[PDB]
């Protein structure tokens, strides 16, 4: 049965994704819940637009909640009369119905690698979050005489196995590697920014690999006529027109991606800030620092493995930078204000009719929480300051450094080069709600003049391995 | 003076647990206060039950505390007639009774071995919680020319006061690790259940060891008549009426002891799941990790440290084991409880008239317990799952694991295997609730047919060592 | 420029403080803010004594703070007629006044020591806060032939910088090891006592290194007529009504150093112990172990390195000290006072009107109080007791141990002796608080006896070194 498949490169990718999915149901029951949070977020929003009143609720017997509800006829009529937000919900829904549609295609072919694993390899659905990707490696090339999938290559190898999951994702870290995407920037009044999100890597794959006017021919074999430098002017000025009808489409949805940026960064993040607003000032590797720490042929929980190993060296490494200033202001700071408060809370506590005073409770609040926020950069006073060592621990997973990181590894310059690579949560965030707006002026005015040295990128760096195809260089 | 023992078992015994009480005034006041306690639970719940009325509580000027509780008079009236009162203080009493006798007996029996410490072995009652016990036993042993304790035997010896202070001890070790215990169980909708309490031990040992009918002579020496096979049946016989009646007292006494079990549990355990309930989701190690992981000739101290170097990777290694489907879910509904419960958060922060709305404050609350409980299952993101390395820190401890362990060290039957060895507190607190009840039923239906099998046991497994007596094989 | 200096004594110590203050706007800004907290602390406590009326405040519509304030000109008639309050301000204004020069006087010489650095080190006041004092002391040394800064020495050393930086403090390390400062004492109900303080390290710099009559002639050379021994009973006269001058002065500057110390602790650590009183339960390095660790010829950062990698061993080591009672008591406290507690939780828990009754809410507080105040001595019951490892961490990093610590480690006795090096922060506050009334009671009658033997100390224990000066013996 696994002789006609004829695309062994997304059967690969598939057989990867299950055991990164810890099974079929694991992967089934993800995938609705994916479909269900975007549904879930249109709906309450949608809900809470329409539906609610917010009169009967600020007040202009105790009240109940359902009385804020509106019933459902009238709710309905205020949605399909609003205009303008019926237009959203319409794109809104056609995105998810190719979803929807894209997702129970998925099914259908993911249930084909099911029984592969069950049959083929004879390792149980059960086993599955227990089995290591080397002991599914071993079972598929030692039995590769049985389901015979690639008899056209001689023989089946580990190398071929990465080549065949991976042909793309090594052209992505090629490009940003060697610069050859727009993602340095100068600003005024904030100096170097590396701008580098999802929508930008999502667009580059699409402007370079997927869609049917790509430089790849069918899915694995970039299209001959890039392979020739007689016609590099014509072929950079397709590849203009190509980028900037991009670019334009991008300007269109800038609007409908800043939405979805703005309520995915809200409804995922504006409560831990609640709760726990110091886990969005913990540290996490970058985007960039996923594609500049990236060996070649390694999968995702092979880097995400050395992430993990590096994460806590990261942390104290980028705390033990401190600022003669900002130490000496804090240390001034909340004396003072402490000064101010125990004096406050000791009339406090005496007699408490100095708590109905009007601008009491105010000032002993924005104090505490100034107090505790300035304390907060003050360091332990009995701390090994050794900014030196913490680096070495990090380099020795993560594996890739500036030279001019390893003498220097105190000045301000290399935390400020470093944090690049390691950067906030907080930070994070919020260039996820930038990527939909600087995404398109990125492509049109950075990426559009490179459209000719790209193409002699793709020229010059793409090798040809027997029995696997079109590849990109080391 | 130190002659005529006579019972020098008991009396090595007591020269260690006063080195365990770190000295002789807290072993006074130690017991002092274990008295104290179930008077306290007695007279307070009793207190509660005759003196308060409840109704000028819940009211049906401010109200003091005294006007609640009634006048001595009359309390102890409503107390001498209620019937189903008096007959279980009655009990409550008489178990005090002879408690608090045994302990003034056990006094006046301490303090002639106080007077050993002081004299014969010159240490100062100021130098106890500062002396080893290793320090304790060479002064014992390297002067037993002067005291001469023990002239029948030729000498003394490390290995004799081992066997004299444990030979019920190895005997109880022997029994659990030869499944000659009936604390092995299968259930359905639970599977394999190790239930394995204080009652079924204290009742091992005073049906085999305690008693004027057990199978001991005077105390260390096991009855002749249990050392020839001539009467296997008859002896099985006579030991299965006696298993039979110690399971009918067992019986008798269950709902006397379940309250004791009930009540004991509330006044330790109820108040800190209230203040930090995580504390009862700390593991410990159970009563059964505690007889299968016990070396032979191992004093109390000394396998007490072994399971507290082993205790924090055993919460890291319990700790790793996660669930796909359970991580997923807790996932997902942490994002769909927190992003409406910022909703809420958002309309309460904006006009706190949304606070007097009737539903919203439960939910609200619901929702946050919801949040963090949900939150709790999900894992740091970068953490080293190293399910591998903990066992070798745990096996490198406790030095006793099944040999289907080592190799399969992730999956998720190891788990469940070894959170038999390593339970929860909270199932802890459980299984001893319901030991008073199941008890009985296993020794009366599990048991009563081993009585053979014990008594070929019994035969088989007694050494007689020199000078020392009837001791357990090792 | 550097070569009419005259007192390179003062110089190097200007150049090693501003590299110990990250450059030199930060030493003016910590100057300034130095100078700013007296003013405040002085200026809050006035404005709090004269203008604020309390009457207005207890109530004895919604009342302002502004209300509570006097307008300036009726709290400056009631400041300018107190009489028992404008005489300490005079006080607290003239030292401040004399600061104030002395530090106008401090820039215009520190802003010499900034020509210094920038032009004759070339190192930049951007550079500071990242350049270690190794960096500042190689270029000081290499290039000590253009500054000509000391001709008068054929060359200049290490050796010399650390000696003309540090000729009083290794004086200062010399009498407190020698026991030659009255800092021991015998207290009815507490016993051994050790008092050492700043004031008594100010006083003793004071009477013996500052000021036109002590020992030293201008600043690095004592005088000559102290290295004669036929008037040393004259000499010790003359001390004596030194020693009794200071203290005279010191007895009646008393009454104002006590509102200063007193005002100090309580403007920077009464509002720790509301939000976070453990941190004063954390210990510190005292004084005395600052002067009893600390080798010779060793800068203030070398010797707080040490302080800074030996105090978490030092917070575990007195930690691991627990009390067999205390461990007794606070178990059985705990358990009877939660089970109170329950109880009580769950009436209220029930039906919230019990909250109403009088006295239920402070016992519930006080217990919860109780509870954790004393489930704080209860150890974690599987920690690993080494507190002998701990001493070797610990002697490993402050170098420095009576020699009846390292077999006994474990005795209650040398808790009771290291906690006289490694003091706790309340007690460390508390001894502050005393220092202003004890100090000079030290001085007259336990310094001034002695004041024949320090005579003999800098007589027998002060050599020359060529070049150098008159340095204190190693």
């Amino acid at each position: 049965p696994w002789h006609h498949i004829e695309n062994l490169d997304l059967f690969f990718s598939r057989v990867y994704n299950l055991h990164q999915k810890n099974g079929f149901t694991c992967m089934l029951i993800g995938e609705i819940f994916e479909l269900m949070q975007f549904l879930f977020v249109v709906a309450f929003t949608t809900f809470l637009v329409s539906c609610v009143d917010y009169d009967i609720l600020f007040a202009n017997v105790k009240v109940t909640l359902p009385d804020a509800f509106l019933p459902a006829q009238v709710c309905s009529a205020r949605i399909q009369e609003n205009g303008s937000l019926i237009t959203i919900l319409v794109i809104a829904g056609v995105f998810w119905i190719h979803r929807l549609i894209k997702f129970i295609y998925n099914i259908c072919c993911y249930w084909e690698i099911h029984s592969f694993y069950l049959h083929a390899l004879r390792i149980p659905m059960s086993a599955l979050p227990y089995c290591t990707w080397q002991e599914v490696q071993a079972r598929i090339v030692q039995t590769q005489k049985e389901h015979q999938i690639c008899i056209h290559k001689r023989e089946l190898t580990e190398l071929d196995i990465y080549h065949r999951i991976l042909r793309f994702q090594n052209y992505m870290v090629a490009l940003v590697n060697k610069s050859l995407l727009p993602l340095r920037f100068r600003l005024p009044g904030l100096g170097e920014a590396v701008f580098f999100t999802r929508g930008l890597k999502y667009n580059f794959e699409l402007i370079l690999f997927w869609g049917p006017g790509s430089l790849f021919l069918n899915e694995w074999s970039l299209k001959a006529e890039y392979k020739r430098g007689g016609q590099r002017l014509e072929l950079a000025q397709r590849l203009s027109n190509r980028i900037l009808w991009i670019g334009i489409a991008n300007f269109l949805l800038c609007p409908l991606i800043l939405i979805w940026q703005i309520l995915y960064a809200f409804f995922s993040y504006a409560e831990v800030l609640k709760r726990e607003p110091g886990a969005l000032g913990a540290r996490c590797w970058s985007l960039y620092g996923r594609c500049y720490l990236r060996h070649f042929n390694e999968l995702e929980h092979e880097l995400q493995s050395r992430l993990n190993r590096g994460y806590k060296p990261a942390s104290k490494y980028m705390n033990c930078f401190l600022s003669p200033l900002l130490t000496l202001l804090a240390k001034n700071g909340a004396f003072f204000a402490g000064s101010i408060l125990a004096v406050l809370i000791a009339l406090t506590i005496y007699d408490e009719d100095v708590l109905a005073v009007e601008h009491v409770l105010t000032t002993v609040t924005l104090l505490g929480v100034t107090v505790t926020v300035c304390r907060s950069f003050i360091p332990d006073q009995h701390m090994v300051f050794c900014p030196e060592q913490l680096l070495r621990v990090i380099l020795a997973h993560i594996h890739y450094m500036p030279d001019h990181w390893q003498g220097n590894a105190h000045r301000s310059q290399t935390r400020d080069e470093f944090a690049q690579l390691f950067q906030y949560k907080a930070v994070f965030i919020l260039e996820e709600l930038l990527s939909p707006i600087v995404t398109p002026l990125i492509l049109i005015f950075c990426l559009r003049p490179r459209a000719l040295e790209i193409i002699d990128f793709f020229r010059n760096f793409t090798v040809e391995v027997v029995g696997v195809g079109d590849t990109c260089s080391f």
